[PDB]
């Protein structure tokens, strides 16, 4: 079975985990619960293809210092998430893209830029500003909302689509 | 307003029109109605971006001989659809990809390969076979069902995503 090793990175607090749980077990966790490392595995059919999604939920805090280096070594594709109401988590993105190209040895790694939490009105990261980050990376920009599930499957499946042509 | 000129090509009968109507006016047309040329325009918000989708529904029959050349001249991105229960409509795809590169002057035009009608069990085009067409084009493969709307927005939005990095 084609297995897809997806890796959800991003600053602490952006909804990394709320998005994986949304995708996987069909409900929003409106709750403070910091991750260390949760992995998830699920039979899915993506575009007729039957495959296992083996997603590794990660912590955003660099208490997970170079413990990061390990999984970015093994991750095939990555969800880079930031919250659209948090310019700082946007500005952290360049940091992850850098570490990932680092351990991963390549300038172009399958990746998706994901502007999560779009359901809310206090947005400080404008869309085109994010669409301009994504384009300079040559990656897709997908806005999501783990609350309303808008974009949730879009962001995860497009990345599987990415890993394919790579 | 960013306008996206999408063009839905493909053999006669594959569901080209059922997919545009699904996207646009939220219901399946289980009905014989051959197209000549229907255009559609709709305000959408794709990834925070507010934009007009100006889709041109097309006929599959080459009674629309070189009347094709005109719109493929002007279309920015294209939905290439075939029915997964119709090996012939799959084999027609290379024909459209060829005409499109023709009038369009470029080897790589934003495009989406779309294996529509996936809800049904009489499938003669296997997914990976189609996933191998798509990859040799270096384009996304998206299976849809205008009946159940599975993939319907996926296929149209990913193409808008395509036109972006182009
Ligand atoms: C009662 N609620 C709180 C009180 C105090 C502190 C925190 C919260 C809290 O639970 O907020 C949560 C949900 C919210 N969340 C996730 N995704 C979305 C989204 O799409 N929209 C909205 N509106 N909220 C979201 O985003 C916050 C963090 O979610 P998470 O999924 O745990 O975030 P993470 O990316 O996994 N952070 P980490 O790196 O620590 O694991
Ligand atoms: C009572 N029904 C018929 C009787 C006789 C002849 C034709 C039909 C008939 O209506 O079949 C339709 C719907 C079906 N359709 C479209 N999409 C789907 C899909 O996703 N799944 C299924 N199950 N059917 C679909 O696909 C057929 C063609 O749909 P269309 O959307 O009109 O196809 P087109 O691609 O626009 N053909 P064209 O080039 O002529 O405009
Ligand atoms: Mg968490
Ligand atoms: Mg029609």
């Amino acid at each position: 079975m084609t297995e897809y090793k997806l890796v959800v990175v991003g600053a602490g607090g952006v909804g990394k985990s709320a998005l994986t749980i949304q995708l996987i077990q069909n409900h929003f966790v409106d709750e403070y619960d910091p991750t260390i490392e949760d992995s998830y595995r699920k039979q899915v059919v993506i575009d007729g293809e039957t495959c296992l999604l083996d997603i590794l939920d990660t912590a955003g805090q660099e208490e997970y210092s170079a413990m990061r280096d390990q999984y970015m070594r093994t991750g095939e594709g990555f969800l880079c998430v930031f919250a659209i109401n948090n310019t700082k988590s946007f500005e952290d993105i360049h940091q992850y893209r850098e570490q990932i190209k680092r351990v991963k040895d390549s300038d172009d790694v399958p990746m998706v830029l994901v502007g999560n939490k779009c359901d809310l009105a206090a947005r400080t990261v404008e869309s085109r500003q994010a669409q301009d980050l994504a384009r300079s990376y040559g990656i897709p920009y997908i806005e999501t909302s783990a609350k309303t599930r808008q974009g949730v499957e879009d962001a995860f499946y497009t990345l599987v689509r990415e890993i394919r042509q790579h």
